[PDB]
């Protein structure tokens, strides 16, 4: 997910420009949903994942906002001490506390039900039980009990009109998410939002902690500690899942690192090269970064050095010369199947061999395979997500920097041999594999282009469309699933704010019972591929001028009225006078456009897919039910103010108003996929609505930990290198902080004050 916010001092013909490209993968129907809300204090336009009541990507005429995943460490694992004689009890503060438990049965269409029990302790749900050590590992999220509040903070921030008002909602968003701000006066800002634990001294957040009491969190850190910047000296805020600020620690996941090698530098390079950007140039950064090879910039200096004494007759030299004449941009040939230059295939083969010889060799099996990927891994279907610098490559980059790197190399990744020797040896392996395939002349190689697929299964692996709806795209583009731009105070024109977005394949996922696709089923698919965009309307004049349909709806609760106006791309605009009615119109239009997708997202987020699709989804259903506690979500809803509750209730009731019309005349209104898969849509509740957010936002982007795997790795590293050196190798592969990491907030602005204790920890 990427973002670039350009302020007053860096914007040309405008006061501020915001460009967001969140990366969620490619699906049909679209991952995000375009929506306009007007009334009850709301006047907002934009698009949002899974049609959440809160619009994640948008603006309100005064401020614009967006987000990328935060990548912080908000999840810790508590190793609970089990009892030999007491089943279902654990030790906390000298006593034997009983575990909460709940029994679940997964109903299976044409199959056998599957029963199991989910366990929960004061730390969280139990994710794993090791009988040998009598340990139950419990997952503690700093945001547990704040799921519904995080959804409502995203909804209320839509009404903010300045920095203090917006940061007040940013403080109530408990998930690890980067939030961005821009306004009509040219002010830009950034907050790395979330609830983060206040840990005991010597708590290494990369490894599990005993859950007996001595290591329980002292509570949560204050919002004052969260990295934030307002109008940075640089005049821009750029992010591509990189570090928010100097000394700020990343998530404990072993593949996730923030080091000297970071893809955000690709955006920083473009933004620093010129002093001012127009709206069209800011948007063009998408085209540029989408085609950028991320490894050329990192390894070309070492490759030129290793082949400096070679003449042009040497094949290893011919490979580096081909890389040295390349601009790093990948373009597809007229055939639609191959790249114009072979550089990425050369870097892929070289990196794969380099990693086998360096990082993979140093790490004992079966942990070596964790650092073997080159970052180019793809199938004929194309990459399912973004392309990044791999974890192995990030560690290899530190070793290549050597002296320049702040990471102590506790083990020489080059195993005694000089690095030039290893670099030429990997180049020879790359030459051998690539010449066997394309012949001995590098100038004639037509290497395969990465393709893209708009998947008919959601990110969970569950159908959200018939398989036949999957669409191919010849060019893979390392860009957002959607891209949106907001331009504040443009010098040209009679509008104080301009916005655009692209929601492909289209605004609608509706396919009629006879197979007829809606007019807005795929009318944005070609616009996406060609880096085009469509206008986002906010004012009633713009909405009414570009309208295509207009209808009134009578809310079933109070016979009140809601006006729905759809634009030329099918994007609905809701007009209502109270909170309940507003969200009722929203849920109603979601049910008209994305019923089959939302119903499948509902079953995916609650683990009820097998009920309608069969035994294939049983392990998926079980794992979803094991990863949440329904009573906590229901308690969070039950304790909402009447205003916050009307948002969820209105939305659910609005969906039910359309579902009833659908079930009254299925032969004309039932989405075709309900007939293809053999079931009917049913009513939604505020629970269902909250669980779409929890299951697809909190669980997908804010629930990442690999502490148990980290412990297994550290245990093997101590076995190989000894207790002392093994821990120092762990600090070289999975460092807590790396000061050379490119950061969204400049070091000049501020740094993370919280320093961590290395000596004496839970691993002593
Ligand atoms: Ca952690």
């Amino acid at each position: 997910s990427n973002m670039w916010v350009i302020g007053k001092n860096k914007a040309q013909d405008a006061k501020a420009i915001m460009v967001n490209g969140p990366q969620f993968g490619w699906y049909v129907p679209a991952y995000t949903y375009g929506i306009g809300l007007h009334g009850a204090g709301y006047d907002v336009t934009g698009n949002t994942p899974f049609a959440y009541p809160g619009i994640v990507f948008g603006h309100n005429g005064t401020i614009s906002w967006g987000s990328t995943a935060g990548g912080g460490d908000d999840v810790d694992i508590f190793a609970e001490k089990l009892s030999a004689e007491k089943p279902g009890y654990y030790q906390h503060n000298g006593e034997w506390v009983k575990m909460l438990s709940r029994k679940e049965t997964i109903a299976v269409k044409d199959g056998q039900p599957e029963t199991f029990t989910v366990w929960r302790t004061l730390h969280g749900n139990v994710i794993w039980t090791d009988t040998a050590t009598q340990t139950a590992y419990a997952k503690a999220r700093a945001w547990d009990g704040k799921e519904v509040a995080s959804l409502l903070a995203w909804t209320h921030q839509m009404k903010a009109k300045n920095w203090p008002e917006w940061t007040q909602q940013a403080a109530k968003q408990a998930l690890t998410i980067n939030w961005y701000y821009a306004d009509v006066n040219g002010n830009i800002g950034y907050v790395h939002t979330g609830a983060y634990p206040d840990r005991q001294p010597g708590h290494d957040p990369r490894l599990p902690v005993p859950g007996t009491g001595k290591w329980d969190w002292k509570g949560l850190l204050s919002f004052d500690l969260n990295p934030k910047v307002y109008n940075p000296q640089s005049g821009y805020i750029a992010n591509w899942n990189n570090s928010p600020q100097k000394d700020y620690p990343a998530s404990d996941s072993f593949p996730f690192l923030w080091g000297g090698a970071d893809r955000v530098t690709e955006i920083d390079t473009i933004l620093d090269k010129q002093p001012r950007f127009t709206a069209d140039q800011a948007w063009d950064v998408i085209r540029q970064t989408s085609r950028r090879d991320l490894n050329l910039r990192l390894f070309l200096p070492a490759l030129k050095d290793a082949t400096a004494n070679l003449a042009e007759n040497d094949p290893r030299r011919q490979l580096v010369d081909k890389l040295a004449s390349w601009d790093g941009e990948n373009l597809v040939n007229d055939d639609g199947k191959t790249y114009q230059q072979p550089g990425s295939a050369i870097l892929d083969a070289w990196l794969t061999s380099m990693l086998k010889r360096t990082v993979v060799a140093a790490v004992p099996a079966p942990f070596g395979k964790w650092y073997s990927a080159s970052g180019y891994e793809t199938t004929p279907d194309g990459p399912t997500g973004s392309l990044n610098i791999s974890v192995g490559a990030k560690i290899l980059y530190e070793a290549l920097q050597g002296d320049k790197s702040p990471i102590p190399q506790a083990v020489d990744l080059f195993g005694g041999k000089p690095q030039q020797e290893v670099i030429l040896a990997a180049l020879d392996d790359a030459w051998q594999t690539l010449s066997k395939r394309y012949g001995n002349d590098v100038d004639s190689w037509k290497t395969p282009a990465m393709a893209l697929t708009w998947r008919a299964n959601n990110f969970f692996g569950v159908p959200q469309a018939a398989a036949k709806e999957a669409r191919p795209q010849a060019e893979y583009q390392n860009r957002g699933t959607e891209n949106d731009m907001i331009v504040f105070s443009p010098t040209s024109g009679n509008r104080p704010v301009l916005a655009w977005d692209v929601v492909a394949p289209g605004q609608s996922g509706f396919i009629a019972p006879d197979g007829k696709k809606d007019k807005h089923y795929d009318d944005q698919l070609k616009m996406y591929e060609s880096f085009g965009r469509k206008s986002l309307w906010l004012t009633p004049q713009d909405v009414d001028e570009h309208q295509e349909s207009q209808e009134v709806l009578q809310v079933q609760l109070d016979q009140g009225e809601v006006k729905i106006v759809r634009d030329e791309y099918g994007m609905p605009h809701i007009y209502a006078d109270d909170t309940y009615r507003l969200f009722y119109g929203y849920g109603y239009v979601v049910a008209q456009d994305r019923l089959f997708q939302m119903e499948m997202a509902r079953r995916s987020t609650q683990g009820t897919v097998s009920e309608v699709l069969g035994k294939a989804f049983v392990s998926f259903d079980k794992d979803i039910r094991q990863n949440y506690w329904p009573d906590s979500i229901r308690a969070q809803i039950a304790s909402l103010s009447a205003e916050d509750k009307s948002i969820l209730q209105g939305y659910a009731d609005g969906m039910n108003a359309w579902i009833d019309k659908v079930n009254a005349s299925p032969d004309k209104l039932l989405p075709q996929q309900f007939s293809t898969f053999g079931f009917k849509p049913k009513h939604w509740e505020p629970f269902d609505v909250a669980m779409i957010f929890v299951g697809t936002m909190a669980n997908r982007w804010s629930d990442s930990t690999s502490e148990i795997d980290n412990l297994a790795l550290l245990t093997a590293l101590k076995d190989k290198y000894g207790k002392q050196q093994g821990m120092a190798v762990f600090n070289q592969l999975k460092w807590l902080v790396n000061p050379s990491a490119p950061t969204t907030i400049a070091a000049r602005e501020s740094a993370y004050p919280l320093k961590f204790d290395l000596q004496n920890t839970q691993t002593a």
